[PDB]
This record gives C-alpha cells, sequence and structure tokens, in this order.
DNA sequence: GCGAAATTCCATGACACTACCTTCCCAGGAAACAGGTTTCACCAGCCAGGCCTTGAATGCAATTGTCTTACTAGGAATATTTGGACTTCCCCACCTACCATTCAGGTAACTTGATACAAACACAGCCC
C-alpha cells in the first residue's frame, strides 16, 4: 500500500454522456461564479446564470461570492418566473445550509 | 486441439514555478457580553445661609520704557590650517539555518497557606 496510492491508472474513462436538452425554458439553470476579475465600482465576481433550454445568460455582479450575494442575485431572476432546477457547482456559497 | 503458461502489446496519464483567498462549516468551548432581574445602600441631586474670596476703585511709588551716546564685539571675509567622515577593499568570525534531543514552563489541578479586608472599640491629632 505505498505503491497503490502514488501511480496513476493508464485506464481511461469511456465515453462522456450527452444528457439531453431540457424541453421547456426555465427547468436548469447553470450558476457559477467568475472572477476575481480586475475590479470595478468595487465588485469583482459575476454570477452568471445561463439557461439549460437555449444559452441566454444572465448576469448579476456582486462584491463577493457570498450567500447573500447570491440570494439578491436571483431575486431579481425569479422575479422573471420560477425554475423547477438549479444545477451548479459543489461552491463555497451554494452549499451553506442557508442558501 | 485445448488449455496452460510464457510473452509482447499498446493506450494513457502525468510531469511542467506554487500558495493564498474566499466563503461556509464545524466545533468546542468559552467568553464574556449583552440582557435582565433583584435588592440594598449610597452617592448625587436640592437648597440656603454665612463667610470669604474676588473684583473693583485708587493713589502712589518704582518700575519700566524711551531716548541718546560711547563703545565692544559680532560677523564676515580671508587664508590656512587642521581635523575627519565616508568611500574602499578584504577576510573572518559570527549568526543563521537545521535536526534531534531534552528540559522547562504553562496550564492545570489539588492543596495549602497566608494576608487583606471588614468590623469594632479605642486612641490620638488637629481644629473650632
Amino acid at each position: 500500500q505505498q505503491c497503490l496510492i502514488t501511480n496513476a491508472s493508464n485506464k481511461a474513462s469511456g465515453p462522456i454522456l450527452r444528457p439531453d436538452r431540457p424541453q421547456k425554458p426555465f427547468d436548469k439553470f447553470f450558476i457559477d461564479y467568475i472572477g476575481p476579475l480586475p475590479p470595478s465600482q468595487g465588485y469583482l465576481y459575476v454570477l452568471v446564470v445561463v439557461d439549460g433550454m437555449t444559452g441566454f445568460t444572465w448576469l448579476y455582479p456582486t462584491k463577493a461570492p457570498s450567500t447573500s450575494a447570491t440570494v439578491k442575485s436571483l431575486n431579481v431572476l425569479t422575479s422573471i418566473a420560477i425554475p423547477k432546477v438549479i444545477h451548479s457547482d459543489q461552491g463555497a456559497a451554494f452549499t451553506s445550509s442557508t442558501f
């Protein structure tokens, strides 16, 4: 067990999966902060909410990727309509028990 | 010819300079703190009477402010003379960076120990 946890596999994973598109908009949002960018107006982080139906991006810049900076960023966007599913990454701000 | 065994094959992944940074979690405990209740005693607020200190008015005395003159020394310019700070070049010892080893201290605990505070009665010093 000194040689099992250092050598890496020479066996690639198989074919990638293409999951199907949803059949309506407002079904899957794919959200991920970008940044730290170069600063402007006291902003560094930009929430990016892509619709999984189309590609229709939504931008909601914030000061710092906290939980509450995301929550008010979607209250603008939940004013439009309500999604069923929101995908993300396992972010520092999304995995919080508050969010 | 099947199976067992000895061998060659080939598709692939990771190495490329790396740590911080942010936000949320966890956590245990604790930090007190912010919050709040409770009660007793005390310090602050209240008001007036008497006296002393301050303010003012003053007269005057010397203190101080101005004027004037003879002058001493300061400053500047000089030459020079002299006294040194820093730039320079080089080497060694000393500080550091390191690991291993160990000792000492801080926390911590249980005990002990000792002193200060709170209370009471009296004494002495100073003042009215």
